[PDB]
């Protein structure tokens, strides 16, 4: 019974990987935070986002996403001092736009999660590499997906951020040969 291999120390990797990662999510609420939390990954590491992810919900959840879309510029300036999360003002203002553009699209009752991963032609992708290194961090859907979010007005959508969201959701099935029971390795 073996799974992954780059995971080591910092139980956040396994704890988060076991909690999700590899499990395609269609919930706009859960998926909406996935792309938003990773957005801060720029320069930071996915592991660091998990720690701030909990701190982010501590201050943001208190205001409820509704206020985040109709909050005030003085609100973000207040968190810059007391918050416990990455402070940059610009990064915070970006989250506000996400809540505004997110509600605008949902206002029509259109599902946000179904659109982001549907770009795969309603046909999830799978991989058959021996290690994660062989897996590419830039897949055809990642480049096309990032371009779609750009239209919504979302920033920090580089192909690297989209790839991280792809692995977090589960669109691509990552499983090194011999992972618990990876098939396809037959003669």
């Amino acid at each position: 019974m073996e799974r992954c291999g780059w995971v080591s120390q910092d139980p956040l990797y396994i704890a988060y990987h076991d909690n999700e990662w590899g499990v395609p999510e269609t919930d706009s609420k859960k998926l909406f935070e996935m792309i938003c939390l990773e957005g801060q990954q720029a320069g930071l590491s996915w592991i660091t986002v998990l720690k701030k992810r909990e701190n982010y919900r501590a201050c943001f959840h208190q205001f409820d996403p509704v206020k985040v879309a109709a909050m005030q510029e003085e609100d973000v300036e207040r968190l810059v001092q007391d918050a416990g999360i990455i402070r940059h003002r610009g990064k915070i203002q970006a989250i506000i736009g996400n809540a505004r553009a997110y509600l605008q699209m949902e206002q029509n009752g259109e599902p946000f999660a179904d659109f982001v991963w549907s770009f795969v032609n309603h046909q999830p992708q799978m991989t058959q590499a021996t290690t994660l290194s062989e897996i590419p961090t830039s897949t055809p859907a990642s480049d096309a997906l990032s371009k779609a979010l750009k239209k919504r007005g979302f920033k920090f959508v580089g192909t690297t951020i989209c790839y991280s969201f792809m692995q977090a959701c589960g669109l691509v099935n990552d499983h090194v040969v011999g992972c618990c029971c990876y098939p396809g390795n037959k003669p």
